[PDB]
């Protein structure tokens, strides 16, 4: 509540931790930046269909496909959904190191100081020089969308979020929402001819739904002493799993009875006759046979592109864990990307070191569901007899390397033992929540996200600046303005709650240190120059048992 | 309460519209029919075997194979559960034009006015003719089986289901259930010989289950004067959703930042570096690479029949829409049935315009989860290089006409990121409601209604007309008997509750019209003669966002 | 209640629907729009006569006489009274398509957030810049009139009206009225010479009346932090019927014992001696002779201009449907316009798709009234003898092709018997209530607004900029100034209450859809460029029965 020369609102980007009696504590992270609105290129919306070039005009690059329809709005969107935001590096490690499992509780967040200013332009083409100068009685329109009647997108993919550094002025970028439309391409492979390939694309008007932000949904127009509020939020969502499991489906379960080796140089032997009870199939009981309580994570077909009634588009599996340094006793052959992996792009805004762009490829540390695909392999018998893969009298099954394509590439194992990991958070950049699709069936897992909003999720805010017009407008097409922009605080607060992880075992436990793991100490702080990058770390460290 | 000369019950079709303050309203539709019981062929039960013959003497067609075992019961099944007995064309448009979802509240039903007859011929043999008198003191055997001891059989299903046809009379099937068998047939081709096929087919009278309805559960012996009423019903299942979804797993998210064309023949185009985050592998961001909240829909092996220990079978998905005209561009290569669709065969009784039989093959209008299968290929490294299908030093992966077996017809892309739609309702030939089957894991949908009970249905309800015996009857394997046929009134009401759809969106939607969409208008309004057919209708109609 | 930085209300266009126990709904549609406004050319009032100089100065075209005498005020209107200033073609669509009637209910509205600002052009000759800033203590009149001492204009007509697009910026016109004239011109054709014409125009400054703004109704002075509010309105007026009746005066009765036809192909045929009862005249009972309860319309000359006191006007019967698409079998002959059409001219401000004007002609869809005028004749006789128009000893009548002008044109069958109906609302154009004039005699319908209010209508809202002086003022007739214009939001909401229609019938009805009865669909959508245009839709479109 305050006028022209009286502010509103003050900065803590703070964080707090709230320890409880029963072994748990409430962490309060709350967040403030300063963002930075111009003006939009057109007052009015846009349906505009588009295509990569390169994807349609040559035979073999169909991956390429970025032929959709959308629609933009004169609109901007306030989104912060990942990580980065609310927590520094040493909250994170504070977090996986003594945290078992944590869970939302509520969100809220508010807008102050709007300051609008005016850009002028004047003297001789020469020398041009602009002026800046508050104009007091300009608005902002502002809003949020509460029972979620517009689209839902997160902006955490392509990496529209405000920006992770705390100290730094933040941009928004400008919202859309895609617009129904067909698309077929035709499948051609590095054979044949150019001329060969089919790409349909039409966007459909009839059936499509447009809609507009200002009959939607109510919107408040504030000036510079004006100030605005959500009012706070109840998150109701799942709990989310700090330890990872190192057990795999061959871990699980009691071990077989051997007899010890007497030197140090020497191995375990299981004697013949030890082996008792259970197993799959008709063989004596070997570590490969044993009947245990469930299968950990499940065959599928990678990389397999379907194509929907509107594009190709990829089905993954959940991402696990490739097999790094084995010291020479590696899988000898591997591809490019193995096991279901996810890259993420990102720029200066969001802690890359300077304004390039730079790339990082995850590889989860989950342990448990991730399968080594050059070893599987087919037995038309459970007899236990030596496998014989050339065609004859004797063919008992195949190999990966005898039938690539039916036992490596295009396995779908999954059925009623399974069971799988979501491979957890990822800092700065991963998504904290989602909302779930509304559908007959749901899904069992998300992409991205390790939360799950089973009630409407927290709306989503649009900001944009009122037009500014100059003395001789007739409603036309296209008219002249006044240049105008504005820059606004924002400010939010985020409460979780997290159980304490109490000493589990005997032997030291291995957390999340420095100066090696991350890699070079020296590259997370600043430099001569004040420069410096944001270490990308994996969710779940301290090891944990899953049965 | 009623005697010889005073009638029982009234004919109330009619249907209710009962709006709320809440924005939901009631629709109580209720249905009265004459049916018409004729005397059951032969007095007891009977376990009877069948086959089709050409299945199993031609080489190619084990598709055909209609061999089973199922006992006959001289009792007659009075079944309401298919959509067009409850409610007209026009209460189908307005219950799907300004609908969001709907659920099942209630059901009751009675007969009354039961007036049995006989039938006598007499004369001489050049001129024969029959008389027909009221037998006032026989009697209709009548129950309804509660607890469901009985086998659940629907008759939506085969189109056993009470006419359509508000204004004329019915006729009601035989009742009739499996029994145990046996089954293996071998697989051959358009190759070889039909004496290399082997068919077993053995009915197995020890361990096969024989019900009885007369030791089952209790019956009404019901004259003239005589009514009977089930007592009231209360349904609990699910919510079926009414609206259609357009999203694919394409069109979920955010789309990507473009730059908008100048001119309005022109298409938008993505700048490199403009593109940033998250996507599955290692390749730049493209819509096919984006990571996503979930897959919508999934591969399944199509057609593919599956030999339980009694006869094969086929696994179906669930049905999609099928494109239909997209101007040339279509996929260019589609099979006789494609998208999991489905046909039914009905009669007059069921709508059909004369004594002839009709066939329908239905096209949903649900744009989610349906996969165009030509376009599917499979990629061995995420690296975005050009795809080489060609055996050799370089093989990159494979497309759906490089080996169609493997990515076509038999990929399954089922998981835990999968989610699903179901068809939704069929008018008027689609069933209502179904009972959910009894094992330790339940499907996640049925092939058919939309609706799945929690608790038990609602019971099957029996009919036959009890033996009227000559003078000369003692106990004999076949005696005569006095030719009696009955005619009964049935009346059912069925309650439903419906939330009514706000307005969404600013363009005009798309709803359920006259003259282009359905037909030819005239083709469901009387003739000259008296003749019309009933539309055939999909459920969902208007669009909505599924994220 | 704010300041210079403190804004004042918000913006809210969206619509609302609450639902009642008893089959009605409210709805709540609010629309907001920000208005530019601009000094005015002169300080005082103007009486100017004008005329058409090609009118009077032509032997054939008096029809294009646009002489008159009104007057120029200094003030700016503020008028909605469109449709297409409250609701979208959605809200259109589904109040048609579910609404039985609706009625007024009431409107209140506000402006606020003013801010003025001032223009001063500097520099050389050469570039001359032009530099803009608040003028914090300027002020802006408003005031609105209550008890109706002014003229009445509705701004609906001539298209003045606030504009329809709810993400652009509006302008208001200049508020005028008609001054006291004379009026003769004389009727010349083709024929003769323009020097037989007299034209006689002359302002009577005695007896007309003179009104000035500020000497009959108070005014608000209002600065950067003031807003004005109107307090709040009920309507007291008709209810609005949009059902379309399809019964004609030939449809309404019981129909006649007819013989059914035995062939598909074949007619039915009445049986002479089947014809009984009531008709008109001395005839045998024919569809043309029976007596009913009604005539339905009324025949009228068409198109007919009547001079008054001052100028020719045209007098014309309601609105009715022509004929389009017959298959041939057409009215052979009709004219330019037909059955009392209407055109209206719009542009850009009020929904068309560019700069350029717009042009529409519209034909409603009410069947009703409408007659077809080149089937009338005339029968001195109602013996129902052959008809001879031949002049001779018989002569028992004439047809239109005989005499048109008597038959044809210059009809009029109004009497006790006729009934018509008001051709119901039009989107976005059409006017929605209109005051009722000050006579002895109150006219039966109104030409345009569906509405009449019984009571005071909602007063008219005026504003203007008041003077900002520069410092050589002495008073005089002409002076400087400095230049300033304005720009401030309004809002308004207006209420009414629609009943929902039951379905009545077995057969589909036909609805308001997508994308053949409007037109192409992607044409009311925008474009690549951002472009759409606003359909033009009829209001009634579900049939009914008049009787």
């Amino acid at each position: 509540a305050g006028g022209v020369g009286v502010s509103t609102g003050d900065f803590d980007n703070t964080t707090l931790w709230d320890f409880h009696e029963d072994g748990t504590a409430t962490i309060t992270c709350n967040s403030t930046r300063l963002v930075h609105l111009t003006r939009p290129d057109s007052l009015d919306y846009k349906i505009i269909p588009t295509q990569n070039n390169t994807a349609v005009q040559t035979v073999g690059h169909m991956m390429d496909d970025d032929n959709h329809t959308q629609v933009l709005t004169p609109w901007s969107l306030v989104d912060c959904n990942a990580w980065g935001v609310w927590l520094s590096p040493h909250d994170w490690q504070h977090i996986m190191n003594i945290g078992e499992e944590l869970e939302l509780l509520s969100l809220e967040q508010e807008v102050f100081n709007v300051t609008l200013k005016t850009a002028t332009e004047t003297g001789p083409p020469e020398s041009r020089i602009t002026m800046y100068n508050n104009d007091l009685t300009a608005v902002m329109m502002i809003t949020t969308d509460t029972n979620n009647q517009l689209p839902y997108t997160p902006a955490a993919i392509r990496s529209e979020t405000l920006g992770f550094y705390p100290w730094r002025p933040t941009v928004v970028p400008r919202w859309r929402y895609y617009f129904d439309w067909d698309r077929f391409l035709s499948v051609t492979s590095s054979s044949d001819q150019s001329t060969s390939i089919i790409n349909h694309s039409s966007t459909q008007s009839a059936i499509g739904q447009f809609f507009v932000i200002e009959t939607q949904l109510p919107i408040a127009l504030l000036r510079t002493g004006d100030s605005y509020a959500t009012g706070g939020y109840k998150f109701d969502c799942n709990k989310v799993n700090l330890g990872r499991h190192w057990q795999t489906t061959r871990s699980l379960g009691l071990p077989p009875k051997i007899e010890p080796p007497t030197s140090e140089s020497a191995l375990g032997t299981i004697n013949q006759n030890a082996r008792l009870a259970w197993r799959w199939g008709i063989n004596d009981v070997h570590e490969t046979n044993v009947v245990r309580p469930c299968t950990a994570g499940y065959n599928h077909p990678e990389w397999f592109y379907t194509h929907t009634l509107e594009g190709p588009a990829i089905d993954p599996a959940p991402p696990t864990s490739i097999p790094s340094n084995w010291g020479g006793g590696t899988p000898p052959d591997t591809r490019a990307s193995s096991h279901n992996q996810q890259r993420i792009t990102y720029n200066y805004n969001h802690g890359n070191k300077d304004e390039n762009l730079n790339n990082f490829s995850l590889n989860p540390n989950n342990i448990e569901g991730s399968i080594i695909n050059q070893g599987n392999f087919l037995s038309y018998e459970g007899n236990g007899q030596q496998i014989n893969t050339t065609a004859g009298v004797a063919k008992n099954g195949e190999t990966a390397t005898s039938d690539p394509n039916l036992v490596r590439y295009m396995p779908n194992t999954y059925g009623v033992y399974t069971a799988v990991d979501h491979q957890g958070p990822v800092y700065p950049h991963g998504q904290i929540w989602d909302k779930q699709i509304h559908t007959d069936k749901k899904p069992e897992l998300h992409c991205l996200a390790p939360f799950t909003c089973k009630n409407n999720p927290p709306g989503q805010m649009f900001v944009r600046i009122a037009p500014n017009l100059t003395d001789t407008f007739n409603a036309t097409p296209t008219f002249s303005e006044i240049i105008t922009y504005a820059d606004f605080w924002w400010k939010g607060t985020l409460k979780m709650k997290i159980k304490l992880r109490p000493p589990h075992q005997w032997n030291i436990a291995t957390v999340l240190g420095a100066a090696v793991n991350i890699g070079d100490a020296a590259r997370f702080v600043p430099n001569r120059l004040g420069q410096l990058e944001f270490p990308v770390i994996n969710g779940r460290i301290v090891p944990s048992t899953v049965y």
